[PDB]
């Protein structure tokens, strides 16, 4: 029975015995066990005393309120298998390292305040790359379940990881730095026969790992199974105390790092210039790791930065406000030497970005199997969404009021895919995939200079309004870029008092005949469905099939007399030779409804367009139906398309 | 009695026994008695020693639980069955977590609210110093006009009307924002906001701003309100969880039951969960049974609200975004940015999933309504978007808009066995993209817009019904393209409603599969003069006798084929004929221009045989002997 | 105050009295109360002592570190209303049963290691079927909110459950075993009038329950409200210790069973043959139950198996590696007698499967309202996704490198629905719905022998490349299967140096006229857009409307002279009679642009195609526009389609 009113009196007591019941009162109070066994002092769970150590008695988590200082918290978390609840406002004076099979959980009032004296990292989860590699014993193609090495070359242990690499270049995108391939894999099976060890992997290989590329494998040091529950890093008012940090949570060679909720604030001043490298959360070479629900304010660089061979990474439900990019998959500069790894299998879902200084959601020029689902960007100073790697897919994403494009690719980038994406009031365009093609499926763009900028690919379905120049702008980033075929099919791009339907950019070498336009609603554009600029000679039009140009005077029945009838209808065309124009006329579909013996072959001729001044009346436009038989008295149904 | 012991000292270790037992510290410093963590004793107080959460089993009474939670910064685990006798208020930075057996049973003496999370509107407003357009990051006020503290909130409003929908009450705009930066220069304070403004806030609309006192960062883990059998004990409540001026309120799982008797009449206002002027707040996984009004009610300027994974059974609406009656004076705020995802509703007395006539950026994703007494889904604000939602067995429409409501958007939504229609957007247009409706009177009722893709079957009247709610509603252009609307022994493909003034020439029909309807692809009623048909391009009407090769002899060939047409003058009919595409396959010197004539249709007496229908290919050159490919479309 | 240093000392003490304050120091330590009331000994929370029992005093969860042995853990969880945190490595020697209103939660080091001596089940959550049934008093149609029974036949308590069944057969799929219908429902209201009890249900009925099918109802015993937080069953290295199990988590007649995260490993050796029945998680007759986040390695049977009348089941975010199927909805063999129940309302979302020995994601031939959303299968030894019940829906799913088909139905199975699904490098096909039709909407298949195999239905939109035989293969599983109409519309199926656009399989009786092809991009295929085999007489072609076959020489303007003009253009056709070929020609759309008095009806003739060897030159192809008027001098716009 030993009770102490304060810590100093408890730890000075010389007579502790192993059988004593020991109690401390006050803010870090609790019950303790005396031992002579060497114990790791942290002044929270273990205290030094004369003749031994006091160990706090507890089950379940430890609490930050038990600790005398930050240094002790660091000591405690330097071991694996820790569960610490941050129930106090901690003042960091160093990085907090978290080790495997550990949980750091915050109560609603728990905080880590970074050091105002020195900008540094706050939480680190730090493995490392192998120091030594061994060659594969044989080529391992993409899809391989097993890799092979010489028997005894590598100590592969089931449940631990391998890091594979070769000189093959990352292939997700343009890869201008020439980053080389790597992947992290878990060992799940081992067998040895004929001097070769076959190592079965959790997941299959996503490139060919060939001996001609010096394919090799080593054992990384991973930090696995770390859970960060509601991390609260910094606090509002930080800027008045000059209290910043560099990277909030930095992970390297982590597996199953899961970050839930929390708020990370203030590694730059509010609204201030970007600061290179100062991301809130950084996943470098991390596998099966996620961020879900976290909020970000006033961040110098990226909210969530994903790089190296980070694989099966997901970001859900984040809110990022005043950051450079909310999410950015990154490249690695090879200016000072080789680098390995591109992200593989990335999901961003239900994320929100406001007032990003650069793209809301971003990739650089490497990365594979990147998907954004139901994300939204508001008021970006650049694009809402930027793809710089090939074939990035966007499902039901939305971009509002980007200063440039709602959604864009960039120089050298191939065929982003936009499905049911919606773009509102972005200044330049809704979708800009004029760099290297795009697939724009059932998308909408409203309130831009042009709805879609595109050099090739497909615009299928969707709906476009309030675009001042045109709904679709067939153009390029630069004239040197190749135009490819463009299908525009099933698109609603009606006249609403704003721009034209389609703008063909002769200035950069657009050939309109590489465009095909079928079954589009172009109602109301009249003679001004197309805009053309920069043509030296009148170009040939796109192929056009069964588009709608008018909604009145577009179907009826005429009765031939002596093989002819004149029909008033909104038939349309241009027969001039002006360089920035097309020569074209309506497709008038004719079907015979009575069957006299004088039935002949039918044609449209004598297209006349009323040119009353001041303003033309298109209901007095007309065409003639003429029969090859001069006695024809057939009733003929007529239908007017573009 | 521990609370009677006269000679307590600060030095003591103290122990209570029993169901609320534990270790205690004596103190003289002032403390709020709750008879669970703080007890009054002679000359001072006993404070329970603990780390981590408090437990309801520590408390002598409900009133003590209420006192405990009346402060912020509380974590309480409900590990017992609590009997309420008053409202439980929850304050900022607090968590209320329920164990497997913990419950709050409502007050049986007074039907009242169970949980309240209530911030307050500003007590004073100041005018904006300058116009702030939609998209503004910063607002301005006169220097000294108010004190904007970083991390706290502002409430903006003006006389501009909410613009998400028809807004028949004339609710005015408001939004809640967080202050993230402040600077003052030249007599003007510039306040940087977390999120940008979603309306123009103009001096001419008396745009103004004030400081609300928000309740922020509240987590309700598995709330269990009431229990089965409540009705035998006549034990009800009014609103289960009512929140107003809350930020980051997150409700996870739990079960809320019984503010009406099972299957009983609805009761105005008795929603299970109500979010009024809440920002960044969510309901995920909660189950609802026997609710007099809405499962989750969302109103005021609630912004970035989400409801995921709920199950609601025997409620008025599972989710309803609400208006505010202005009968007694001005009101402000419409919901902005709402997501309902993976929610399920059964046996709703009104629409399964609902909005009233305001609200912006409202999305339902993979929600399902079963056996609604009204619609599965009802949109009363403009441009509500539905992604992969499903409606089964609604008594009226699977999905519907309503009077004056513009263009809901349905993407890959599926409607099964709804009595009246799958989709009813006949009030003000709709966009029906790759949807399906099966088992109704009409698959889609629509006055204008687009039906693109999708598949329709088992609709007794027609797959598509071109009609209006009332004759005074404007018909607009309608595109029907790429739709599978085949004959399956039930209704026709498209019904044109002459009674309400439908002009079929405003409809365009391209590349649809109308196989099997024969002469009965269209239904018409209410016409007194034969209307002109829609434009029609390359639709499929028959699957047999629809392609071949003919050889002209002396400029002509008679071809047996399923060519079709109507050439009569009956008011409720169209004059039309097949589009027969002709292509020449051999190239004699006598090649001339080709045409279709002499369309003849078999009239065999029990049942006509359309394989004996025919047409003639005739050339302008009477010697033409060309081989000619023919293809029959509608 | 009674204080003890060790447990043996404490439980041997002969003189305990109810008023004693009792403390155990050290291991499994804490505070205790003595009682004479019969208590269930578990050597963790309850200990036998002379004259009665010691009960541990605590609030919040129990901990496995309190218990002397596994047997005690089992005893503790044998009662309902338990919260146990597994904070130690437990060695199982028996099945752990979990009862209602209970939570079993694992810390990062907590584990249950199965018994190496005997393969058995690890966790069981086991209710039971009714012991007695009563007939319904009246027919209850699908959609019924209420069922009726004779007053007094059964006592239906609000908040408890009912189990309904009849002799009607399950109707979700082919149901070759003749499994009969059942459902589980919760009672929410009861009233009795005129000798009839009306029972109001939580959810409506999904079949017609008829007296003529012997419709009946009984009270099952359910295990309700069980939460398993991060279950860790077995560990890597298990195979070196021959340490396996049968079923990891087996549930029957459970409601609101929610399993979160965790890892289940090793009921077979890594890469070994499948073992029938050894699923990781099994939900039989479970309602409102979910698996979210769990990882699976080296499983003999299914990752998550769903069977019986399991209703409103969801599987989210799982990773399954080296299993038979990641998810499988199952039938029930009726070889030894009747069985009841098919799954109803199933969602699989954001799940990943690697190296499955059979289909990645599977159903058997029953089940209703089954949906997979954003799931991905890699490197399956069979299909990526297999549907054996009717109308399974797939949204944005992906299949890579399946040994057979990315996505497939099977014998007798109707119309799976694929929306925006993507298939890469699957050996045989991307989509194989040739057994009973399919709906293939905006899908993509790349790197297969054929992109889509299909006998009827719709291929609408989407994009197909790098398919060695053809992009679309119109075929059947067996000749006896009915061909139905097939619509191919809006599909990008261009020539890229690989296969043809569409292959018509005459061998199995395909009539190409049942196929219609509109507005497809077939650019580059030339005369080789179709493959045909097995025809003995030349078949008639599909209907074709406004497809794209060439990208150059496809639009221009000709000027007639004396009623004719020769036009150089990439017009195409075949006029031969070879059995495995079509007779066809380009659709050339002609529109008049000038209107001379000599305007006549216009036609295409004299199609001429260059046949240079080795390489034909399509820039030398031509056709003639001829007018019915011999003096016609019209300018005529021409456009070349297929
Ligand atoms: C590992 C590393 O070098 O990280 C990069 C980081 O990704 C970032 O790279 C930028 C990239 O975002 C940009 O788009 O392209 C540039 C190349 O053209 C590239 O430089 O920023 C640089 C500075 C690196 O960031 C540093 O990384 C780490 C770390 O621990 O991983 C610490 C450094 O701290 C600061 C803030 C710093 O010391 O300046 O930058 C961090
Ligand atoms: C919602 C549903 O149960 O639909 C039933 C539909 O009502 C109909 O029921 C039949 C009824 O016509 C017949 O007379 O009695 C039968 C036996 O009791 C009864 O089954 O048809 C069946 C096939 C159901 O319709 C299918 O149901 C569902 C579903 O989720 O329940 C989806 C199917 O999609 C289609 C359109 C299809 O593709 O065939 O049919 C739906
Ligand atoms: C309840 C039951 O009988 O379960 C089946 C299980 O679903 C599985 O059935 C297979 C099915 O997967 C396959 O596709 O079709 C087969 C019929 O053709 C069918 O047999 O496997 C069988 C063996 C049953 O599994 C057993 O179920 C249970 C249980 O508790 O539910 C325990 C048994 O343990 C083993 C591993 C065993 O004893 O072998 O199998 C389990």
């Amino acid at each position: 029975e030993r009770v102490f009113s304060d810590l100093a009196s408890m730890v000075a007591y010389p007579n502790f015995q192993v059988q004593d019941k020991i109690t401390l009162l006050g803010s870090a109070g609790g019950d303790f066990t005396f031992t002579t066994t060497a114990s790791v002092v942290d002044n929270g769970t273990v205290f030094a005393v004369p003749g031994g150590y006091l160990l706090r008695k507890f089950v379940g988590p430890a609490y930050s309120s038990w600790f005398s200082n930050w240094t002790g918290i660091v000591t405690f978390m330097s071991a694996p298998n820790r569960h610490l609840v941050v129930d106090t406002v901690l003042q960091a004076t160093s990085v907090l390292n978290i080790k495997s099979n550990s949980t750091l959980e915050f109560t609603d009032t728990g905080r880590i305040l970074p050091d105002a004296a020195v900008a540094r990292q706050v939480l680190n989860i730090t493995g490392s790359a192998p120091s030594v590699f061994v060659p594969l014993a044989a080529d391992a193609a993409a899809g391989s379940k097993v890799i092979t090495v010489a028997a005894g070359a590598l100590s592969a242990v089931k449940g631990t990881y391998l890091y594979l690499r070769s000189n093959k270049l990352c292939d997700g995108g343009p890869n201008t730095y020439g980053v080389k391939i790597s992947q992290i894999r878990k060992v799940v099976g081992v067998s040895t026969s004929g001097g070769v060890t076959s190592i079965r992997l959790d997941k299959t290989l996503h490139y060919n790992y060939y001996l001609s590329d010096a394919a090799e494998v080593g054992i990384p040091t991973m930090v696995e199974n770390v859970t960060l529950v509601s991390p609260y890093i910094n606090e509002f008012g930080y800027d008045d105390l000059n209290r910043f940090f560099t990277i909030g949570i930095s992970a390297n060679f982590a597996a199953d790092l899961h970050i839930q909720d929390g708020v990370i604030i203030g590694n730059k001043r509010p609204g201030a210039s970007d600061i290179e490298g100062r991301s809130a959360i950084k996943f470098n070479n991390c596998v099966d790791s996620t961020v879900k629900g976290t909020c970000f304010y006033n961040i110098g660089w990226y909210g969530v930065e994903v790089l190296g061979c980070s694989e099966d990474t997901e970001v859900h439900d984040i809110h990022a406000m005043d950051v450079r990019h909310a999410i950015s998959l990154n490249w690695q500069s090879t200016a000072d030497g080789d680098k390995w790894g591109e992200p593989i299998e990335f999901l961003g879902v239900n994320c929100e970005a406001y007032s990003t200084t650069q793209a809301g959601f971003d990739t650089h020029d490497i990365g594979k199997r990147v998907k954004f689902v139901r994300c939204v960007s508001y008021d970006s100073a650049a694009a809402g969404f930027q793809a710089r790697t090939n074939g990035v897919e966007y499902l039901n994403c939305r971009a509002y009021r980007a200063a440039m494009d709602g959604f864009a690719s960039n120089t050298g980038v191939a065929f982003p895919i936009y499905r049911e994406c919606l773009a509102y009031d972005n200044v330049r365009s809704g979708f800009n995939c004029s760099y290297g093609g795009g697939y724009v499926y059932d998308c909408e763009a409203h309130g831009s200079q042009n709805g879609v900028r595109i050099n090739g690919g497909r615009v299928k379905g969707g709906r476009y309004t309030r675009n001042s120049s045109s709904h679709i702008f067939v153009t390029k980033d630069v004239a040197e870029t190749a135009q490819t075929s463009l299908e525009i099919d099933g698109v609603s791009m009606r006249y609403d008092g704003t721009g034209r339907a389609v703008y063909f950019h002769g200035t950069v070498g657009i050939d309109p005949t590489l465009v095909s336009m079928s079954n589009n609603d172009m109602t109301g554009h009249g003679l001004f469905w197309a805009l053309l600029s920069g043509y030296t000679v009148q170009p040939t039009p796109p192929r056009m099939s069964r588009n709608l140009l008018d909604d009145t005077g577009i179907r009826g029945v005429a009765t031939l007399v002596a093989g002819e009838a004149t029909v008033n209808a909104r038939v349309r065309g241009n027969f001039g030779s002006v360089a920035n124009s097309f020569k074209w006329v309506s497709e008038v579909k004719l079907t015979r409804l009575t069957f006299p013996s004088s039935a002949g072959a039918l044609t449209v001729t004598s297209v006349a367009q009323n040119q009353d001044v001041p303003t033309p009346n298109p209901d007095l436009n007309s065409f003639v139906i003429r029969s090859s038989n001069a006695a024809d008295v057939s009733q003929v149904a007529w239908e007017v398309y573009l």
